[PDB]
């Protein structure tokens, strides 16, 4: 009396995907371009983008997707219990690429302007960004949809 | 004596997606260099278009298709009445997706000009925009099938 | 003793689209960045391409397509007369685009210069535009073969 | 014995179709933006282009493959001589498309310099191009095949 | 009883003399790069220059200065009545000077802005000027001390 | 047993002229190039400089020299009591180029910034001035010595 | 006891494309806009440029892989020797397109600088290009595989 | 009892290509226009990108591929041991790869900034780069999955 | 009984001079930087200029005075008729630099626009002038008062 | 047995003002155009130099020399001991000027650098000056000499 | 019977300077700023300017002045023949200065346009000038004269 | 049987000035705005201008006309030997600053380029000069001259 979850997973993957690709190469598509930072040092820009953006949102989820779909691919053809060491890897990695989040990114609320004080640049310095309401609107949802299928793994992984 | 208006619905999927795709990335493509602000302050245009555009209409569309997408694909592997909770579920999110343009945009008729006195930027300033009319065009259509697929989405679940 | 028309209708149909989509991202994909205005006035650019261009043919051609598709997925599907109705829709809705353009463009010839004396502009001004005669040249296809298919869906809906 | 040439046919319907998407949006994608005028007069570049580049060879080219697609399609679903009519077409279409560019452009070479006197430019100037060269090389190949598919028309016409 | 006057026509001499040379070229100096017009267009603030700034006020005190300081180099070597034709003409030229302004300038009070719609220029444009408060606030002066002069000179001429 | 002032009166004459020169053509002679508005709007400048300075403190002062130097010119070629109401006339005049300070200016202390709201600017702007502090340092003398030749004026005035 | 060449040729037709369509749009997809020439006379770019590249690489590589992609599908429908005349053209082709390099380009390692002495440039100049080694990385391969197609179907062809 | 290898093979295959085709043409699609070079000489920015990025990472990622894709599509059809030449063919390009980074490539870890002294340019510079971090992270991935195909590729290799 | 012209002549003397320095540097001050010409060519400007202004009004007069000066000089310190000679000199000098502008200029009117076709130049060109109204103003003083001073010289020189 | 040193104080009197007058609109005249800031913030230019430049050591100086020139002109005309308290303000004034230098620069030797943290302007900033080196060599003259004339002014004060 | 020279040296002295100081800091008052270079390099304009002007014809005239105004106040001041030396001197300074520019300037006539293809300059390049027509008119007065200043010397020094 | 030298020496001292003013402010007037860096970083102009022109020739020479003018009117005035230690003082003074060019310019001769590597800048970097030539010729002048006025001043000093 379970795997209504399957179902779910299989649904919140679909999910993801679509989620992803609409806005995927259509909002931080601009994430170089749109990164004013209020000097005229050469540089600095990159640099600064560097510090404070190490990878984005985009490229973490989609590795995310990877080796959570690599349990899919990997457990199909296992044979030609054995089958809740993927759950389990499955787990892991989606609640790593979680943390990672609450680690690189200041608790996802992008903020509006930073601060930046590394080496070609002068001084502390003020660069702005783009849209950063809109890609944290998109965040909440994958990381809330990241928490459900923690969940629902979680809960049918403890079935003896 | 009903469900002609399964098909409507099906028809105006696939109205909506073809009408979105078509100017999907063809309209708002240009959605950020078309932004002019009549400064010279660094940034002001990425404040004031994030104070002014948080989300453009066609993501916050691409949701709405999403999940009313969803309860097709739900109540497709649904088994292997329990039917119409998915459908009242697809009333609500139709009418969410609504009521919020109703609050974050002014009613529509995006203006040709706006203002804006955020942080960075000075005082007031004046910041154009792209192509008010025809987004507001397209619009139109999305809000009209939008509430279409309501009245019949309605219509149909008062069958007892 | 009738019925060619079938076929025409879809000959004209996949036309149109052909015709469509191989000039379609290709002639007006640079329809803003080439739409100088002798001025220095920030701006007026955009507000001058909203007042002389509402939408561009392309859209309204799309539309067209959409609508005029719609009796032919709406017929497909229609029982798992009631066959005409349909096909006097797809009448109305052609010349319906047809009429537009005779309103809003001055009868299909593009001017190569317009002139613009909307608010953030100071005066008239003198706007040019990109190849106004090849985009002319399309629209001599699309209404020409707009006639051809209401003319025929005309003499083939006179059968009693 | 005969009707070879139905191979041959369908063989240049697909070169033509090969050898113009891989250079279609590759080549004259930048025959715009690449359109220098020695001036610093506004507009006369878009007026100077319309004046001499009234139609691309590649949007020519592209409905020259559509009308003398038409009668393949056409005459497939042609019942459910009356052959040759298709064919007749076929050969004016083309011999169409071929005159054209014998007219509007002076005879395939194109120059790297041409003059412009219209009206928004003072006087004559001197606006260049981008790779004439090039573009020519590939006319030579189109025409080529054109005189081709011409030539064995007429000859597999020629069959009482 | 009288030639007090000639003592305040030395002492205006000398004021009007001062009154020039202090704002002189400190003024007027910046009178041709403080032209803005809201163009792109070549040559149009020359153009609208010359049209509404034929000559500055300054030149044409400077020659009334002149013109009005030669009778009295004249009367001086005049020997080695024969006196007040010199002084009807030092009325005559003052008065023209002064007729010549309210002519060519718009009654004294300069414009912050004007229009101008000579041939090299579109149309109607909006040219500023510089310190058009100023300037007109020195005319006060000149034009005042000119009256003064002419109508002392009127009633020392009015003795027999 | 007075007549100390007129010496004082001499002194503070050639002066108040040394001071003038030196930083005459020297401190104000960028005063149109280096009057920053945060803006791209064309003439704003001119515009916001006209109402914030319609004169310079140098002008004013220069004429405050003229109308207070012509009591002595005056005075000296007045033969070939008469003598009070010259100094009556120097004190009345000094008065009022003081008291017109006090109205134009913001009482002496010039500011880093100011703002403007007038009609070719879009709203209120913020445009910065070059060397406040100096200026006004420079008032500071010009303004007090202008107080001690009106106290003295006052004082031997005072001899029945 | 030969037809391995068969397998090879087919691997070698898979690889050539796979090598291309990787590189393809992605490589010289850049090769206008990185074209620096140290003037700045206008066009001498464009001249330049058309005088040291009529055509790319990539270019004839894809009309190579055309000429030599048309045999295998002109023998298929051959029928409904006669086979080694296409052998034999296949090989012509594929020795012109090599050859044709060895003109044009001075023998493949393209030069990180050039000169140009042509009509509107005034005289030498010195234009640099984009990612010279690259390209030329990718021409070792392509020409590499060439000769290897070349050989075996030179020694397959030697089979009476 | 082996040949879970050839699962984990054919995983990181589809991985390597999903790792590549998500970034691939995402993030060196801008690495020629955000190589910025602190100083004003013409070209010495494609020179010293030339000097110190002969080809991309991701280019030679897509060759490591295509040869160590051959080897499957070589085995597929090379009937109609000979199985473990093909292997070990499979091992060496694949080392090779690795190697060849080792070399052209500081140890993997991309510098924010490099120094540049060839020959357009004067001296040394100072020439930055675009997100020299992010790179180096998806490197990780690609060189240690390598080494897992490598290590496994050995260990099945070592069957008698 | 004459002798008045010698008056005359040093009066109008002193006259040219101070209109000369007056407006000398003042007004063709500037007629370097005010030579627009509607073109991006390098250089075009100092050859049109060279062409339509070899030297300017301002010059020629500077010289004219110089050599009309020389006989006052020359015949000044003449012993420590004989006096004449040096009276006709200062005629035909006068008359000559009266000639050489009704050659070098258009009969005084200077245009608001010429146009220009030398070498470096492509084709005609436009190229503005600054302030020719006023110029031409200036010229008519000192082409009249040449004329009076040549009258007068002639009317004297015929004594006998 | 003295005044010698009223000798060395006309001397050093005329030194000052020759060395003031030859270097005096030559150094300092270009210290507004020259004051770069590594920033792109409009007006932060103006106010760093308000901060760091309320008054250049050339104004201070010309005042130094007119209050120390006051006692000179003063006791000349002072009659038509009373000839010391002159001489004390003398010695009070210089003394002045002295110590709001020590005050008001960082002790007479200017940095290259400065940096500057004021409103408009973001944060700390880094802005340059012209030749600090040069007028520092200045003022070691100005101030060598100040303190002579005060020490010798001291010296010769002390007679009784 | 002789020394009509001593005045005409004196006249022509005369004559020199004023033809100089007119003309002086009023032709070549530019010839800095308007020596374009058909190129983006920088400095080349500097180098070029150098190699073509080491020394303008208003320097080498002013020193020509300068020793050939020396001999008059040598022999002025002589004693309180040793006469002619100097005269003879006075010869061969003024043949030297007339040499030198023979050699330094290409005989007189300045070329519109140069070349040059110095070190920091990539190739033969083409820098124009200002008024080389001008400046050359003013040469043939400076050296004509000089050669009259010789021609007299000569004679007169040709006294036993 | 000396004293010539006086003569001499005033001969010189009024051609030093002669010398200097005439290219004074006429030659390093531009020596500011003509020193290009081949870089872009902000200031580094202004940091190596600062290293190698501490002081201009100009200035030094200044100077050195003071401090050997100096004993010239020092002697003057000197009672109302005691007459060779201000000759001595004149030879050291002229002595020292002849000194102190051969140390801080490298050997008169000033080169057209130099290179610089301070702090601000990044490196080694390439700034140019203007007309290096130019003023070295000056400088032979100059410093000839004062090697004439040290060797009289020496030979005349040596009168026991």
């Amino acid at each position: 009396s379970t795997s209504i979850g399957k179902i779910w997973l299989t649904v919140l993957f679909i999910f993801r995907i679509m989620i992803l690709v609409v806005a995927a190469k259509e909002v931080w598509g601009d994430e170089q371009a749109d990164f004013v930072c209020n000097t005229l040092q050469p540089g600095c820009k990159n640099v600064c983008y560097d510090h404070y953006f190490p990878i984005s949102h985009i490229r973490l989820w989609a590795l995310q997707l990877i080796f959570v779909s690599t349990p899919a691919l990997l457990v199909a053809m296992h044979v030609a219990w054995t089958y809740t060491s993927s759950i389990f890897f499955r787990v892991i990695f989606e609640a790593a690429f979680m943390y990672v989040f609450y680690v690189m990114y200041d608790g996802f609320s992008m903020q509006r302007l930073v601060k930046c004080n590394a080496w070609p640049c002068p001084n502390t310095v003020d660069c702005f960004v783009s849209r950063p309401t809109e890609k944290t609107v998109f965040t909440v949802f994958m990381i809330a949809v990241s928490g459900i299928c923690i969940l629902l793994n979680v809960t049918e992984l403890s079935y003896l």
